[PDB]
């Protein structure tokens, strides 16, 4: 018998979903991870006081990498104690948002389509998502984009009442892989500003963006350092998803509920990952500038990537969108229980091929919407894309 | 502000306990190595690609198995490492998915005193209400003061129980005390579960840590036991990698699910790495369970010898020990002390006062047994003083030095 807080929650989009298919659903990074990723892990393996307790909130050493990393990027000095916490990845800091910061009977306002977890979170936090969709544009005539996707200004404002307690932004956006613009963020800005609402921004993919497209943290904006968390993830920016590690970076103010959470539910991270990815991050925090620093070399890597799965989805009359952003990629089947969740059994078993149905990450009402929408990770070694060309040359 | 759910939930014991020269004996932080081949097999794992990467969410497969053969013959029962094993961010998370997943606010859920800081806050962030109730302790035997001497009334504890108890926390072996329950004390609270039809969550975290002249005994083996417990352990604990956080939820199928929809609707899916490298520790020491060298059996003999040790270093300074049944922490009573704290002039229970004057004066930090106590309970408590003894030699040498100098 569960508690009432989830009621209803015990579903989950990934719970739902043969060793001959090729697997371009899931976000599983098929490619190694860098060397000295593995090896600093290795190292802090062998150190006995590595496999012991550390600090609550976050390793010193990896707080103190994230302040300067961050502060660099921010133009400011955080306070590595006071303005970060490091979780259990970005689940979890999402996780510490929420339970901190928002009441039943807040309204939490969210984009469609959004990455799962978002809804079921604001749910057991006892609040009201408040649901506004992403909507075309028309295209430039010769290619469909992530670009052109927006949201209305005037649909967006009339989401705001006296009870919204936040927006959640993801920017790099999953699952369609748009980086939203400087003036895209300014109209959620001014909302946020003018309703004094919290902004969560969800900022996982931040490094992966495209030629043309610059990642601006909203929290950077004016008045908006004040009432935004911005989350990060060691599994994105290392390509280790399996360590599990996120932070929240913000204002003290905030940052010490989310604080309040951690230490009531699962406290400490893990230490050996912790200090091994402070390591990481002194590596590559030292080379910004170089064209070896992983920060570069992974979005440059991936949008050769990206450009190859946008001629195989074309190749078979497939419409891609063509992210600006991300490891992931929509597209359009309409020229070949939602569309989409059959198109991709279809697929599966037809084609020895997989992939995500975008209804997935809609709510009830859009799910007709996006459901002709499919979407397909690229984070993969070469070995695999080929495997992938021979399913599209051989489609028909 | 914060959310109305952490309302007065902020401060925390071990925030408030923050020096090279000190002897710490305080923190639950083992400084003798853990098992070489823990070690081994995390370094093994951290260069395996696949390692590195999502697992499966409630625990990875490997583990997961590894834990359902060793409970397996534990229960001396079948155990389904899918459905009736959550793997969590230690046994914090194991705790905090269990009361998040069963426990609604109005909820009563019984605590015994002292009990592990955690336990309170995780009540009332759920919006229920805890009801504690004490440990007291009996006439000893004569020679020894032990854990064994403390114990509950069953009659106060009935009195309890009410229509509106959702729960009761165990934690065997106890922390702070080191108190092994025993079978009969364990029939007490079973025949009220049943009665009442309440939910049991037992922290059993140190459960392989138990001395000479006692045995864990698991209650979710009682008679009607296993549809209502949830039982935790952890890898900290296990294997003495506190730095690791992975711990365990074992018990049945209905009740495990609802702690699965709060990890899928949390933090989802914990560490791979570390996962698999606990399985094949695991693994390791399974296989030779019934044997000296096995870890299961070599740490708690390993830490008896440390144990007695400790005894006799309280003892030397006139400090009152308690002998602990199991666990790695022992409790002093300090008071035929009499401490030079007259002008420490704050509020702070007489424990915390002897522990800054101890840290100060003595180059020596524990933690006070308060800090394990209820508003209500803390003055009956208040004399006592825990000392950690998972410690390397070296460590516990310096600290018999700060004893044999004491006068
Ligand atoms: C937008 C978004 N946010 C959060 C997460 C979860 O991140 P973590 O694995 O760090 O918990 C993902 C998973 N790829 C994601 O796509
Ligand atoms: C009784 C008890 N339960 C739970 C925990 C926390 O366990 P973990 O480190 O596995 O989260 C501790 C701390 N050692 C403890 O003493
Ligand atoms: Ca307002
Ligand atoms: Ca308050
Ligand atoms: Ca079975
Ligand atoms: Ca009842």
């Amino acid at each position: 018998a569960n508690a009432k807080r989830i009621e209803g929650l015990d579903s989950n989009v990934w719970v739902e979903f043969d060793p001959s298919v090729v697997n371009l659903g899931q976000g599983f990074p098929d490619i190694s991870p860098p060397s000295y990723v593995k090896e600093e892990l290795s190292k802090a393996a062998f150190i006995d006081n590595m496999n012991q307790y550390t600090r609550g909130f976050g390793h010193p050493a990896l707080v103190k990498a994230l302040s300067c990393l961050y502060g660099k990027i921010y133009q400011r000095q955080i306070d590595p104690n006071e303005e970060i916490l490091v979780a259990v990845g970005a689940y979890g800091s999402l996780f510490n948002s929420i339970q901190g910061l928002v009441d039943p009977g807040d309204e939490v306002i969210i984009m469609v389509p959004f990455y799962d977890c978002y809804e079921p979170m604001v749910r057991m936090a006892g609040a009201v998502p408040v649901f506004i969709p992403l909507r075309s544009k028309p295209t430039d005539g010769m290619k469909w984009t992530s670009s052109d996707w927006t949201f209305d200004p005037r649909e967006l404002e009339s989401k705001f009442s006296s009870k919204t307690k936040a927006i959640i932004l993801n920017t790099p956006h999953n699952p369609l892989g748009k980086v939203y613009t400087r003036q895209e963020l300014q109209v959620i800005a001014d909302l946020c500003v003018k309703h004094d609402t919290l902004c969560i921004s969800d900022e996982v993919y931040e490094w992966l963006v495209y030629t043309g497209h610059t990642h601006v943290k909203i929290a950077t904006l004016p008045g908006m350092w004040e009432r935004t968390i911005t989350i990060g993830s060691a599994g994105k920016t290392f390509s280790v998803t399996g360590w599990k590690l996120g932070w929240s970076i913000g204002p003290a103010h905030l940052i010490k509920h989310l604080q309040t959470v951690q230490q009531n539910s699962f406290y400490t991270c893990a230490t050996p990952l912790q200090a091994a990815l402070a390591e990481a991050f002194w590596i590559d925090i030292k080379r910004m500038d170089d064209p070896e620093c992983y920060f570069n070399s992974l979005p440059k890597e991936l949008e050769v990537k990206r450009d190859r799965m946008v001629r195989l989805l074309n190749s078979v009359g497939l419409k891609p969108i063509v992210p600006d952003g991300g490891y992931f990629i929509i597209a359009d089947v309409s020229s070949l229980e939602p569309y989409d969740y059959k198109f991709v059994k279809w697929m599966t078993k037809h084609k020895k091929l997989t992939a995500i149905p975008v209804s997935a990450f809609c709510d009830s009402k859009s799910k007709p919407h996006f459901e002709k929408l499919v979407r397909f990770c690229f984070i993969k070694k070469d070995s695999t894309l080929d495997a992938a060309e021979e399913i599209f040359r051989a489609w028909n």
